[PDB]
DNA sequence: TGGGACTTTTTGA
DNA sequence: TTCAAAAAGTCCCA
């Protein structure tokens, strides 16, 4: 159930300046109204917009039909519309629609017991609210999904979510000049998964304003982040959207009357966005941030991509049966030539990785089973049986005892780069004991020719500063609350620069690598010695 | 006595 | 053949 506040504002947001007088047919829809949440407070406002210019209706109209006593008929005969999938829900908004008067004749209520995806409708509808489903995600039928790769191919591909073709059919049965307000997962906006559904957005409504709740729990033990869409099928010109943006992720949306009240409070901030200029990922920043971003944009002439080489850690497809405590005994059983390092996020800090607690025995380079039998049988045999069922396996491309996913040794075992896929700040450290990981930590090598232009402690001195901190958060795709997804394809984009300041920047670096590395280690000097760069880097990029 | 926070491996391409 | 994105379940403290 959504929460009442959130039902009253997209209900207000859509009919507060409906010209009830000029049409007084609208016709509002719910495509899923469950026990009738949006449903019931539409018929709230529609009764009292018709009472309140009840008598001008009368003048102008038919001086019969419009009497206060003929209000309920009207509004359950040609106004609310809903559907659903559950015919309990259905009776239930039904019984609730029909005591909101309190039999003499008949009361035909537009109710749809039906799958919203698949009926055709007869006809548009003036206003369409509400929340779309969002337990079922991936628990989708085989003949279910082939049914909406078919017939909405346009918003649904593959991963996409159920929901996407809700969006879609909004769209699609919006009367010309109407308006639909929704609340859905957030999620569609940066995931790569739903660039359909925001180009079919984008090129067919005009959006109006966007209230992003971010990581806030908006439904009370449902960790789903919610977002409000409006928007209208208007002859605009211009097109602008306000954008609400939370800051405090850890409100309670209980606490406040209303939502204008916690929409205009310093708990969120407001700024427009020129629909005509959004791309693909529709990045949502306030000016400031824009110009910020700007800069660093077009001060520097090169991108990590263009001087690196970046991959993904090892896949092992089973861990137990390769990862191995550095202590243990087992490992006098391994050849030392086939045990690696390895290293999970949580050893990766700020330009340094810590001591590998664990060793990665490196089951491809095993050539035979009759000379490492001891490892096949003793170590890597216990999950034979689950090592076999990994789909290479399966397939015949490698060896049961094999890694499913080894990459390359000579990538890493060099010097190089390693992040954390998944961390609330900018973490890159340069490896020096040619660690391996697995997926949870992302790695890059400098490129041969830019190894003279670029090097690894200027890298990371620029990447940990607080300007690359706040220049990668502009653009990063926010998986959950302060928690930020670190991923190649937005890395790999940051781009840097080299000028007059490169050798007190890598100095400063040198020095701070130095100060972590010792054991009689106290933290201190470092953020002095961090301040300092970052004003360096300041003057780099005139920020 | 509830209540959400995290890392391994599946799988499309 | 192999990359990398994203899907996917258990558990402990006040
Ligand atoms: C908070 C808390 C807690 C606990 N515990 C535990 C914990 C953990 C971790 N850390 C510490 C927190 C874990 C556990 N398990 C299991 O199985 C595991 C293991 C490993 C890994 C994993 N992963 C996964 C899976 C699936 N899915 C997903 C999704 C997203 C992400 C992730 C994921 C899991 C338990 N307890 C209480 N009380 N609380």
């Amino acid at each position: 159930y959504t929460p009442k506040i959130i039902v009253d504002y997209i209900v207000k947001k859509t009919l507060k300046n409906h010209d009830i007088i000029k049409n007084p047919y609208p016709r509002i829809l719910d495509i899923s109204c469950g026990c009738g949440n949006f449903l019931l407070e539409v018929y709230d406002i529609l009764y009292d917009l018709f009472e309140e210019n009840i008598y001008e209706l009368k003048k102008k109209y038919d001086e019969n039909y419009w009497t206060v006593d003929n209000i309920h008929r009207h509004i359950l005969n040609y106004c609310i519309y809903g559907a659903d999938i559950d015919e309990k829900a259905i009776s239930i908004l039904k019984d609730s629609l029909t005591n909101k008067k309190v039999d003499e004749s008949d009361i035909k209520i537009n109710l749809f017991c039906c799958d919203s995806l698949k009926k055709k409708w007869r006809y548009k509808f003036d206003y369409i609210v509400g929340n779309p489903p969002y337990i079922g995600h991936k628990k989708l039928e085989k003949k279910y999904k082939k049914f909406l790769l078919e017939k909405y191919s346009e918003v649904y591909k593959d991963k996409a979510d159920l929901y996407f073709c809700f969006y879609k059919k909004i769209i699609d049965i919006l009367k010309q000049g109407g308006i639909g307000s929704v609340i859905t997962p957030r999620y569609f906006l940066e995931s790569l998964s739903g660039k359909d559904l925001r180009e079919y957005i984008k090129s067919n409504v005009n959006v109006q304003e966007i209230v992003d709740f971010l990581g806030a729990n908006i439904f009370k033990n449902i960790g789903v982040s919610s977002c409000i869409l409006t928007f209208d099928k208007k002859k605009t010109k211009e097109t602008y959207i306000d954008v609400f943006k939370i800051k405090n992720e850890d409100i309670c949306i209980n606490k406040f009357e209303t939502l204008e009240e916690l929409l205009k409070s310093s708990k969120f901030e407001h700024f427009n966005i020129n629909q005509r200029l959004l791309s693909d990922e529709w990045i949502l920043v306030n000016k400031d941030d824009e110009t910020f971003y700007n800069k660093i944009q077009e001060k520097c002439k090169y991108s990590l991509e263009d001087i690196a080489i970046s991959f993904q850690g090892i896949i092992t497809g089973c861990d137990k049966a390769f990862i191995l405590s550095k202590d243990d005994v087992k490992l006098n059983l391994v050849d030392d030539k086939f045990l690696k390092c390895w290293i999970k996020s949580k050893n990766i800090n700020k330009y340094i990785v810590d001591k590998s607690e664990y060793r990665l025995i490196y089951s491809n380079d095993i050539d035979n089973e009759n000379t490492n039998k001891r490892i096949l049988d003793e170590i890597i045999g216990l999950y034979k049986t689950k090592l076999e069922n990994r789909r290479e396996c399966k397939s015949g491309i490698r060896k049961w005892y094999e890694l499913q996913w080894g990459r390359e040794k000579l990538f890493f075992e060099r010097k190089k780069i390693m992040y954390p896929y998944k961390s609330n700040e900018n973490r890159f450290a340069i490896d020096y004991d040619n660690n391996f990981s697995s997926a949870d930590v992302y790695s890059f090598f400098i490129k041969e020719e830019y190894l003279d232009k670029f090097s690894y402690e200027y890298l990371v001195g620029i990447l940990n500063s607080s300007v690359y901190d706040k220049y990668f958060k502009i653009t990063a795709k926010k998986m959950s609350k302060n928690i930020y997804d670190y991923y190649p394809n937005k890395v790999m984009k940051i781009r840097i620069f080299r000028d007059n300041n490169y050798e007190e920047i890598e100095n400063l670096s040198k020095q701070i690598i130095s100060i972590l590395l010792n054991k009689s280690i106290d933290k201190g000097k470092v953020e002095k010695l961090q301040i300092k760069m970052d004003n360096l880097i300041m003057d780099s990029l005139g920020i």
